[PDB]
């Protein structure tokens, strides 16, 4: 989300971004999926397991937030100021 | 995302059951919001900065993933056994 009046420039380059991120982040093996889903799907809800299986997945969750943060923060500095100013200005409005 | 052909009763069970969830579910302050944001619309990206926001937040992700948790559970075991079938089918297949 942002709607700056990019370039073709920029467009491209956010793009070879987007794809390191792509990388950076690893997702949730099918493994977790199924254990998500286990707990959930139960005739009664065991919270030890739940709290277990959500410890177990801190460090990537840690991971993937600051891979998000970084990459957010390389297309920013590929803006220009009155860009950064309508990006910034979006989000003080959408806060709302 | 599950359409599985529930009953009036069920429909709203789930209703009082989500409002039960909203409220239990800590939703983030607009400080945190806007600290986020300033890590990233900067000249340069301070990482301790990031992961100390992250860190800070912590303690309700979990929470709130655990409740995410309960809730599903509960809405779970208002179904009938071949709706826990075709709830339980859908996902096998939503692996994909």
């Amino acid at each position: 989300f942002k709607d700056l009046n990019l370039t073709d420039a920029q467009k491209q380059q956010i793009r070879e971004i987007m794809k390191g991120q792509r990388d950076q982040m690893k997702r949730p093996p099918l493994e977790e999926r199924r254990a998500m889903h286990d707990i959930i799907a139960s005739d009664t809800f065991d919270k030890a397991k739940a709290e277990a299986q959500i410890a177990k997945m801190e460090e990537q969750r840690k991971a993937n937030m600051l891979a998000h943060m970084e990459t957010q923060n390389k297309i920013y500095n590929i803006l220009t100021p009155e860009q950064k100013k309508q990006f910034n200005a979006n989000f003080e409005k959408r806060l709302t």
